[PDB]
């Protein structure tokens, strides 16, 4: 068929599509490029070739294929960031990346997914009787930093459980992200120039150095042991295979990084939309609060519970599905191969917008957000909000659990308001490497009048 895009205006092409990313932000310029040409079309990052497809077909052929199990972005600023072949989000060595998911793999499933449900409850309860620490004199909550708080205090109980202070490594994990997102794909004139990145490369050192030393109390306390397997976490899963010798102590060090970052980073950005979804659908609320008396009433929330909370799945859903966090997948071609009529050679960067694909198919009213589009049980071939396949999500099953539990203890205890006209919709947002708040915009503070 060839391939729909821009002219390659001999060596001019390239420069203004990369430069066009640079400037409007990964997510939008895709948005850009799709709504422009095709639902499938060639554009340039750096020198490579790279495709950015929202036909649900193309999709689905990619995350199911082993030959796509890669991402991309530039070796300069992944190594930098210290994602380099070195952690699972970004690791792009193909063997050495297929030998360290499994860990990720067996911590975010089974025993520890039931862990979770209640390690996640206790562990937001205590931060809300502590909202001393996160609102204004005016009643004005700070919800994004609570969130991360919990995010990163489950995430430590269950993968790590070290002592550490909260509220500092919030503000470092953002510096990180914020650093990861800016040089993901900086072109390689970028760094040469150093007194341009020196910011971001101080801002990794800050949380790496941070996490250093967390993971030497960590190895200290294996060492002086208790009787080893009565405890495995994630954490030492990965300490012990390394002094077998499976894993570098560079490599588990980014481990234990990029699986403590993850749901700060993403599910408060996401549980934080969630919530200025609730408060402004009073019809919804209603529905969820029913359900959680139905269900639960006072009592404790437990794993048996999670399949009940059926309207609040479709909440959960449907606000993925009309306000996304990662509304963009990176993959990368490892084999040849032909996709629906058009040819793909390896090397080709792809990039899955699973943000616009959300709207242009499948679903019935698309463009509003309504639990309507998820009262026909939805084919998961046209709706993927985690990724499948080899390197779908590894935290997709895991964050289902932990956005319904820490909603229904939410949910439970508070109504939320937004200030004044806010709504998601009308909340200013960056469009980068995800699809989150502007921070330095204002407004963003939420209204947590009690219940009952
Ligand atoms: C609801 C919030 C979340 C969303 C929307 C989300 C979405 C995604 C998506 C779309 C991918 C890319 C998969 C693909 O290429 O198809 C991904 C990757 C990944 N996610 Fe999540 N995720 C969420 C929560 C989490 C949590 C809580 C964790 C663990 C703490 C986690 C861990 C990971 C990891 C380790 C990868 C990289 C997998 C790989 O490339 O090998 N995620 N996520
Ligand atoms: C604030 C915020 C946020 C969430 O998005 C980022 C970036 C995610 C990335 C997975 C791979 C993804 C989906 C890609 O392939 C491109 C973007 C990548 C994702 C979701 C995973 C873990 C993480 O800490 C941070 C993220």
């Amino acid at each position: 068929s060839s391939i729909p895009g821009p002219g390659y205006c001999m060596g001019i092409g390239p420069l203004i599509s990369h430069g066009r990313f640079l400037w409007m932000g990964i997510g939008s310029a895709c948005n850009y490029y799709n709504r422009v040409y095709g639902e499938f079309m060639r554009v340039w990052i750096s020198g490579e070739e790279t495709l950015i497809i929202s036909k649900s077909s193309s999709m689905f052929h990619i995350m199911k294929h082993n030959h796509y199990s890669s991402r991309f972005g530039s070796k300069l600023g992944l190594q930098c960031i210290g994602m380099h072949e070195k952690g699972i989000i970004f690791n792009n060595n193909p063997e050495l990346w297929k030998t360290t998911r499994p860990f990720f793999m067996k911590a975010l499933s089974g025993p520890g997914l039931v862990r979770m449900v209640t390690v996640c409850a206790e562990s937001l309860k205590t931060h809300l009787d502590r909202l001393e620490e996160v609102t204004n004199e005016s009643g004005y909550v700070d919800v994004l930093t609570l969130l991360r708080r919990v995010m990163l205090d489950t995430s430590n109980t269950l993968f790590l459980r070290i002592p550490l202070d909260e509220s500092a490594i919030v503000v470092k994990i953002q510096g990180y992200f914020d650093a990861w997102q800016a040089l993901l794909i900086k072109p390689d004139i970028f760094f040469k120039i150093s007194w341009l990145y020196k910011k971001y490369e101080k801002s990794v050192k800050d949380l790496k150095d941070a996490i250093e030393v967390l993971i030497a109390e960590k190895r200290r306390r294996i060492s002086t042991e208790e009787k080893l397997e009565e405890c495995m976490d994630f954490a030492t899963e990965l300490i012990l295979a390394e002094k077998r010798g499976d894993l570098t102590r560079e490599n588990v060090n980014q481990c234990i990084l990029e699986m403590l970052i993850a749901a700060p980073d993403t599910m408060s950005v996401s549980l934080f939309f969630m919530l200025f979804l609730i408060a402004k659908h009073p019809n919804v609320e209603e529905a969820i609060i029913k359900e959680i008396q139905t269900v639960i009433g006072e009592r404790d929330i437990k794993i048996d519970d999670i399949q009940k909370l059926k309207v609040m799945e479709n909440f959960i859903y449907e606000s993925m599905r009309y306000q996304p966090v990662v509304d963009l997948v990176m993959r990368k071609a490892l084999e040849d191969d032909v996709i629906d009529g058009y040819p793909v050679k390896k090397g080709t960067n792809i990039i899955l917008n699973i943000g616009r694909m959300h709207r242009l198919e499948f679903f019935p009213k698309p463009n509003e957000f309504t639990l309507e589009n998820f009262a026909k049980n939805v084919p998961y071939r046209y709706f993927q909000p985690f990724g499948f396949g080899p390197r779908g999500c590894a935290g997709k099953y895991i964050a289902m659990v932990m956005m319904k539990a820490i909603l229904v203890t939410l949910l439970r205890r508070f109504h939320v308001k937004t200030l004044q006209g806010q709504c998601v919709e009308s909340i200013q947002k960056i469009h980068d490497l995800s699809l989150h708040p502007d921070e330095t915009k204002n407004m963003l503070e939420m209204i947590f009048t009690p219940r009952n």
